[PDB]
């Protein structure tokens, strides 16, 4: 159906472009005149967003064009200040669709609320306590959000871990694992953790001090891969597979370099933050969970992978958590929020998160591409 | 002097927020303007800015109150779409004011600039190379940027580090060290980086590949101190000395579980990223520099410290990388950038880069209070 090559698009004027956004999506008068004028974020809905408002800030909207997800051709919308970002990620996209575009998966999706239990004496077999109790506790914490439940969400499972030696004596750490469906899920698993820790503190004996989802979403996972051929990275100067050398090269100092790993996903954040932005979502929360994540060998580390198949084509994933929401907040009340989710089209939370990392993946493609590409002065 | 505790700000009307901030300043009518009514973005500047551009996007732009930097009073901009950020900040700069508020200093704004070498049998020796000739590697870079130097910045060093055993062979990443002055610094050192590469090719026989800052901007630190007494953190239900070891608790589970420190560290950036948009600033590079700073170590841990000192009082460190600027990128093209800077008073990048650890201080000491005391929610 829909068609997202956007010939010319980046010369157009911008009511040009909307206009062939417009047309190619259906979009209604009013949805297209949430453009025509500044000002589409309402006072009365910004000075209900946060605190202490003054008035507002705006940032560029733009669209990048050619991805292509799992076959289906989708529009990008982004929120940014920085040059390169967007046309970086509509030409690599442009090349990624002549071998099928970006294919994507991802994981159900999972959040964690920790429940922190201090000044328990035999904290290891608390922990057997309360996993011999896993099931009374699951059904506390889903007995009051009966939306979620209806919906298909909610606590699936508890995990236990202990911390033997901290300088605050030992803690014992509950995770409760629930599915927060289309909500990037911090009220949900808050609420949830705050409900359950009478009850654990009962069953453990100890005091429970922090309760409160943990960002590091590493059981909401969302997959991006790409490939491209030799014969598309040709330069003036080099051949396509000298340039793919380059890029592994590339990806292998940003592998053992944390000073060059830490450049590389920031790469990566540029295509991803501004989507998020676009969609009214959490920024801080996508961040923390990218780089924690790089992380988690006991080395900070490149979220990308890329390597040459046995054909000789490059390919490369993107695999990291991605927590995000269609509901929630300024993705419901920005009316470019929805207008963004709109032009994405996308029905699920996770389909989002998707092609969050399918734009990841394409910017730091650009951007390894441009350094490994550029002659020396 | 300009007094920052804005009575009654969280009940007044934008509008007449606005109208006080303008009073306490001395803003002219048409400064004001740019905040009294949408639009300050014009869209020939925003699409000049990124590309495919269709429009603008506006996210709320607030004021946190009571903050107070070296003695002096600060109004502090913030521009994010997540509720009570805000209060909490202003909450805590409340509670800081009554013991000093916060005390900040900075290093020089040193950044790195790396420059990949390839294609030679003895990294190890051509390392030994680079350093005999640094002198003459440092005059080179300075000759790129007359106007830098006389500035008083430059580049400094130059350091070499080594791998010489990767899966794609060996490699030596050069380090000019570069102090970029009022600039974020991208752009300035990378400029730098391309000058030497071809000096470093003759020296090391080696083929120069990447030429890039990194974002892991370690030599570019900025620096918080808060305290709090108990009488100020009593409540109803706990005295304040149990708010305190509540906090601690709170804080060694950062320090032990990465679960919880990637929220916490989130936390500290709920403050700093709105500060970083509403001065034009790039916020990708400030959260990579962060995320990686706090797994240094080999363990990814909490960016801010607490502890108790001889008083009994609560006693809070931020030292973190903080890469910003007065000039480059978007803090000039941004009419409401440059008034952002107006508003803070700052004069130099390493002044905004103090407030914003202050900023990111006060709010993970505002997550903390409420964790540690009725909860979050
Ligand atoms: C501040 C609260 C939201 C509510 O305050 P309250 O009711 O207790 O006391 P109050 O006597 O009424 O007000 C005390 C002072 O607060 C300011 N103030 C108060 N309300 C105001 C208002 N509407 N407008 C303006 N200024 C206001 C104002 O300065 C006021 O002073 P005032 O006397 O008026 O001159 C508090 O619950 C509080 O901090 N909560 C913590 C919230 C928090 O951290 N959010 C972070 C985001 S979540 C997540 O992304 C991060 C994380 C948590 O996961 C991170 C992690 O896990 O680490
Ligand atoms: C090219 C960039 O530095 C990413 C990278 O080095 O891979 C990002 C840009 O914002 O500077």
């Amino acid at each position: 159906s829909l068609d997202s090559r956007l010939p010319a698009f980046r010369n157009l004027s911008p009511a040009a472009r909307l206009d062939h956004i417009g047309q190619l999506l259906g979009l209604s008068h009013d949805d297209v005149s949430l453009l025509a004028n500044a000002g589409a974020l309402p006072m009365d809905i910004a000075n209900g967003m946060i605190e202490n408002v003054i008035g507002t800030f705006e940032l560029p909207y733009a669209v990048a064009s050619n991805f292509q997800i799992n076959g289906r051709d989708v529009l990008v919308p982004l929120v940014v200040e920085e040059p390169s970002i967007v046309a970086a990620a509509s030409y690599m996209a442009k090349l990624a669709r002549a071998n099928g575009g970006f294919t994507t998966s991802s994981s159900a999706p999972l959040m964690h609320a920790q429940v922190q239990i201090v000044g328990i004496q035999d904290p290891l077999n608390a922990r057997l306590s309360l996993l011999r109790r896993k099931d009374e506790i699951i059904e506390l914490a889903n007995r009051k959000d009966q939306l979620l439940n209806s919906l298909g969400g909610g606590c699936r499972d508890i995990e236990v871990h202990t911390f033997a030696d901290t300088p605050r004596g030992p803690m014992l750490v509950a995770h409760l694992i629930v599915d927060v469906r289309d909500a990037m899920g911090a009220n949900t698993v808050n609420t949830m953790a705050e409900a359950v820790a009478p009850l654990m503190e009962a069953i453990t004996g100890g005091q429970v001090r922090l309760r409160i989802l943990s960002n590091l979403a590493d059981l909401r996972l969302a997959r991006a891969q790409v490939r491209i051929t030799p014969q598309q990275l040709e330069t003036a100067e080099f051949s396509g597979e000298a340039v793919i050398e380059g890029i592994l090269d590339a990806y292998a100092f940003a592998a053992v370099d944390p000073y060059r790993a830490a450049t590389h996903n920031k790469g990566i954040m540029n295509g991803i933050d501004p989507l998020i932005v676009a969609t009214g979502n959490d920024w801080r929360a996508v961040e923390a969970g990218a780089h924690a994540y790089a992380c988690r060998s006991g080395h900070y580390g490149s979220l990308t992978t890329w390597e040459k198949d046995n054909n000789g084509h490059l390919v490369g994933t993107l695999e990291m958590p991605m927590p995000v929401g269609l509901v929630g907040g300024a993705t419901k009340t920005h009316p470019l929020a929805q207008l963004s989710l709109r032009i994405l089209g996308v029905k699920t939370a996770q389909a989002l998160a998707e092609i969050a990392v399918a734009v990841g993946l394409a910017q730091n493609l650009g951007a390894m591409r441009a350094l490994a590409t550029e002659g020396i002065q």
